[PDB]
């Protein structure tokens, strides 16, 4: 049976819940936050629509030991008063205790980061729990390239899900448009429009957002779902992610395959020498940070 | 196609955004609210998740022409106290009479406080048929007695029949002669649990959600869309929704059949005398309710 | 994660396989065909439906090992009398054996004919604990008897409550007592429609749809699909199944509590004396085929 | 509501119903077909299913005016016993009658067709009803490049869907891979294995469908469904369907940009000399073959 645990129900985490509820992808749902009273009232609303929802789901909470079977653990912990990176002494604070219960529960599947900034506490949690780096992922710039779809879709009057390309590099900060990779209607768009203007869009729609109404959830929640139902079904389907290459030394986001084990495989992406140059400051951004606050934890 | 309108973008309605967008149940959404930012900040949310959801949905912010050809229109609106009546009862005829200006002709589905006051003003001020315009009422209740059974009885709360009848918010009840658990009816098991008891599970749930939460939003977002299906596919479907019934005279809660047109027919239900006497109170009360606000309008 | 096998590739199997596949329920199925070329056929033509899909599935062909961990399986395997019902049980044996050898442990579903004398049988062969080893039953002639008394009175087949017990087949019948329509018991209805042509509509379709397509897909694929998602979502569902009271000793239909273990629970009907003596009529037709058949391994 | 009318519930028929009904994706179906003892048992087979659905849909049989307001029809008739071009006498028969009636109906949707020879059988129903070239477009090698996706994806054991590129010309006949438009994981798939054994799995792949169970139906039915998706939702999706581009002024598959008024915009793509040769050798084929017929 398909089993999901999602740690943290604030905006993005009671999204995830709700988006996976409504379609009935899961059996069983572990809900995990520190404020109590909160998530028994998640939980108890939820339970309240089971009986005018079409398909069935068992919501158990703050069990860690629950975790133990779980496909997906997805991590949507932080405090969105601290965006209203600088999130980065809040959540780097919880990782050690979350992420120690988290191996001690006997969880063995993936594990999804939503938490902020994305990249750096990927990167602590695989450092915590000890997990593979394979199977500890971020959503990372697949909310971005979403954002750079939408722009383009919308310039082009176009499915956004027909928008090819992607967004690489460090969430929230120095990630960047590919545009060598993206194209619309059969040719690629820098042989076609202001990109700089599409890119601006994609890059401030997400001020955009948390400005208008505090915070964001739709768009990072489904982009958490997508990842989540291709670990489970083990699609080997292509998302840009944020993982740990080889090459790269540090979690980033770059295209990866993803299936039930985590990341399977590198893609491999020929980027304007340009692209290569933005990737590569992106990557010692990350580990900066990262190596200033490992020690603490 | 299925397009269908929402107005009130607030905690229930974007939850009911989000459910049916989650679902891809409509092709066309059409929402509504006050506040230019947050509805432009939810829009751009949906528009985002786009590129990672498996259906497609167009959606278009205040512009009441849009509504026109919806199929479903969701309204979640709803000294001092005669201020807030006449400001209540300001704000309905103000959102009724553009509504019924745009030429919409589908099912309106109200949802708000008192739900089937509010309705019954929404359907005086457009002048729809009153077949036309249903309150959620008690569904959301009845969905509470059988989360409340269901985990008495570690039964799937779908399997409990039985309804929660009259006025929702203050006088409803359950109507104990209508539910079944296991083939038999409850009062027979209970003359052998404790129904009481169950009743009072029930009502503190819904205290818990708001304790924690602040509001509600899962359990009630659910029930209209679990409406807004029913009419789209005329299914004839038996809920207990806010209607006016001929021998009441006025809006409450109590099973309807439900189709594309709205109410298609009343159900009969034989109940007790004790649950007779209850259900005219609760009709007394929402009438004494309505009387007074129509007033100040 | 989820993962149904499915044995028996051919009319209802693949109608079984499609509306799984559909709605992307399960994320890996197995199908296990004697047949190498119609089974691989469907394997490729489901493999080829992928690309267009919004949910992705994994599909093997013909490994018993591969049952193992499957939460579900669903059998739709079914002088010369002797000879067929020799042939008949040897087939049987050979199927349970080889999935008891798998190391399978999850709930066996078995839509047949006779579908309790078979799902008796294979509970025999394999020694898995009755309450693992249920068959579709009445669920199909339940539904049957929805849509004759839904058409009657212009309902949703949901809405109509009640069911068809007994042996699916030949001796299995509607319990009129348990029936409901628009909140009131259909007997009283009577008193006052003909229950005898609806029981004859509902029959009658079962016969139109034998002649104009050769055999019935949808109505028993649906049932079983049903019946598999409350067991891998642990619903604890009132479902009428093929299931061994131990009141009666010997599998036939009648409404049982379902959960990811099988038959978690019994129901109690207050039939009348007309209808208990049916249900027993019922039994002692079963128990004698099955006594038949069993004499034949 | 959603409104949608399949012609014909033969295998393909009953699986483009079964894969809606079975989401519950439309309110209501209108299910036509000449054999009225199939298309009966069918809507009560279906109807049979409904009380253990999750969402409920209305079906109607052999009602023309029923179509008026259907948002898309679906034309799936045709003898596949025929199979086993050998269609083309029997489905253009056909397609005089079932157009016309179509026409009279009010129906103003858009016209997916499946029935074989598909590229010619569109042609003759956009011709027959005189509906706009944009409101008829058929599957085309929506199904053929799904095949390319399967072979490719399993030999890189990647997911179908992320292998992109398209399959163009005539489906069951001239129809190509332009393996210059596929790409897998970040790369072209001509820079990276034998691209002729991929090639001929993925166009001998619907033989040993039809060779295993006597025809095929997964495969098309879920691409007709993909199609209709993106009409009903106006999705403005590029999909690959058989459409009339202006430079062809002849039905063939090629990227289209599709929505609620049928295809709303033409893709280019910048194929290889080769490539471009062998689409006008489709197109030669189509015209042809269609001038030939009618
Ligand atoms: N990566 C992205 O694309 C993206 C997009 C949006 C938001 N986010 C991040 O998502 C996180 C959550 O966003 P939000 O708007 O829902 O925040 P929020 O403040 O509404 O919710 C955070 C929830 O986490 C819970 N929590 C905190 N510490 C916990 C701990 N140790 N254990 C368990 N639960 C704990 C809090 O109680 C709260 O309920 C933030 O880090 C935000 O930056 C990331
Ligand atoms: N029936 C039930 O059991 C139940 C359960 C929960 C909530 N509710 C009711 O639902 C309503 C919604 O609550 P919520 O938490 O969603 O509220 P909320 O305060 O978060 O949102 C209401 C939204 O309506 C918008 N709005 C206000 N006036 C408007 C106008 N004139 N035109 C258009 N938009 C306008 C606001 O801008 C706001 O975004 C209340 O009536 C509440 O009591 C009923
Ligand atoms: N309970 C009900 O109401 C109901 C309704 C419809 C059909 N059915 C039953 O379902 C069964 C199947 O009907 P159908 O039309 O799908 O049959 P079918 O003839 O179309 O297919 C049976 C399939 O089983 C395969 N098969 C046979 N023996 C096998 C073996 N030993 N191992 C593995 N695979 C084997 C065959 O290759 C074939 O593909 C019959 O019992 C029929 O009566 C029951
Ligand atoms: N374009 C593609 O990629 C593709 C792929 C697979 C199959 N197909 C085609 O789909 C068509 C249907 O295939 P099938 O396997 O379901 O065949 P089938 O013979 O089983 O079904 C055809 C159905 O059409 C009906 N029919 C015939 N003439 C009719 C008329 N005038 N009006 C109404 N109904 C009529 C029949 O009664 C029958 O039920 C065939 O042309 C087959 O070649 C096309």
């Amino acid at each position: 049976a398909r089993k999901i645990g999602i740690i943290g129900l604030g905006n993005v985490g009671a999204a995830v819940a709700h988006g996976l509820i409504a379609q009935g992808v899961a059996d069983d749902y572990v809900f995990i936050d520190a404020n109590e009273a909160k998530v028994k009232a998640d939980q108890i609303d939820f339970q309240d629509a089971m009986a005018n929802l079409e398909a069935h789901g068992n919501i158990v909470i703050n069990d860690w030991a629950a975790l133990a079977d779980a496909d997906v653990v997805i991590s949507t912990l932080g405090n969105i008063k601290l965006q209203q990176f600088a999130e980065l002494k809040f959540t780097s604070s919880m990782v050690q205790s979350v992420g120690t219960n988290l191996k001690e529960s006997g969880f063995h599947g993936v594990l999804v980061v939503i938490s902020n900034p994305v990249d750096v506490i990927t990167a602590l949690f695989q450092h915590v729990t000890g997990f593979p780096a394979h199977k500890v992922i971020g959503t990372g710039t697949l909310l971005d390239t979403a954002r750079m779809q939408r722009a383009v879709g919308e310039a082009f009057d176009l499915d956004p899900r027909s928008v090819s390309g992607y967004n690489l590099g460090e969430h929230g900060n120095s990630q960047f448009v590919a545009w060598s990779t993206v194209r619309v209607m059969g040719q690629p768009i820098v042989t076609l429009i202001d990109l700089a203007a599409i890119e601006e869009e994609a890059r401030k729609g997400g001020f955009t957002v948390l400005n208008g109404k505090g915070y964001t959830s739709y768009g990072v929640a489904t982009s958490a779902i997508r990842i989540a139902k291709a670990v489970m079904a083990d699609a080997h389907a292509e998302l840009v992610v944020s993982n740990r290459r080889d090459d790269m030394g540090m979690y980033l986001s770059y295209p990866a395959i993803i299936g039930r084990d985590g990341v399977l495989a590198e893609t491999t992406l020929d980027l304007t020498t340009d692209e290569q140059e933005k990737l590569l400051q992106s990557r010692d951004y990350i580990q900066q940070r990262f190596d200033e606050i490992v020690d603490t934890l």
